[PDB]
């Protein structure tokens, strides 16, 4: 219906250079479950709400935010709680890539421990794998 | 997915100002369908957020007034959707869930308050 509001309804996906996309792990619907890469496959725990108000990543599939870990490395989906860990700065670039900053240290973005691995938080470095492509 | 929250006379639970502060008190207003009068529900976590301010309805620590707040994922924060058959909705405390949201008068101020199936206990979700 019945309303205007100002949010985006669309679905993402988290693409890497190679294609793969950010996934929870196990198709998990539980706090603290890994973010990994993985091919795309169709499946909602590969889809993410970007909130560009406020700046969160939720998972369609389990409603928990993408989140850095206290260890500044780690990146897992955990309940929402307004924390700087679960808040991102998206910084889109002239060819369509985005560097994923975290808010309470910019320098710190979203990257990868590998090409099929986990997805982390590391300094950036302008690394392949620091320009994401939002789909 | 913006949603109303809409009482028996056809008012709506509305951010006092269109405030986007932390504290905020929620009251009874006529309907425009502004943002701070729209609200994300989301029933697997339980939130009730004002598109306006993205900030959450919030029981204050006193268990009877109704603001906005960050959400922190505080029990003070979390909402039982109670539903009748007839499209109503009881919108319960998950901290206690004995106290529901309510009015202080017909178009004042939101409260939380003892379910006693006062017309104003009983929403409509649009
Ligand atoms: C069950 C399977 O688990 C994998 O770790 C990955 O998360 C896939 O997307 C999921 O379909
Ligand atoms: C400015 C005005 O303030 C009122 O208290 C109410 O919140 C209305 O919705 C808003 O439009």
């Amino acid at each position: 219906v019945p309303r205007g509001s100002h949010m985006s309804n669309e679905a993402h996906t988290l693409v890497t250079p190679e294609g793969n996309v950010i996934d929870i792990q196990g198709a998990s619907q539980e706090n603290g479950a890994n973010a990994i890469i993985y091919p795309r496959h169709g499946g909602e725990n590969q889809l993410f709400f970007i909130d560009k108000q406020i700046g969160w990543i939720i998972s369609v599939f389990s409603r928990k935010a993408l989140t850095v870990k206290e260890n500044m490395h780690d990146i897992v989906q955990s309940d929402y709680c307004s924390l700087s860990r679960q808040q991102w700065i998206f910084e889109d670039n002239p060819d369509g890539t985005t560097i994923i900053r975290c808010y309470e240290n910019p320098e710190l973005v979203l990257s990868v421990t590998g090409n099929i691995d986990k997805v982390c938080l590391s300094p950036f470095t302008r690394e392949a794998h620091q320009l994401w492509r939002i789909e």
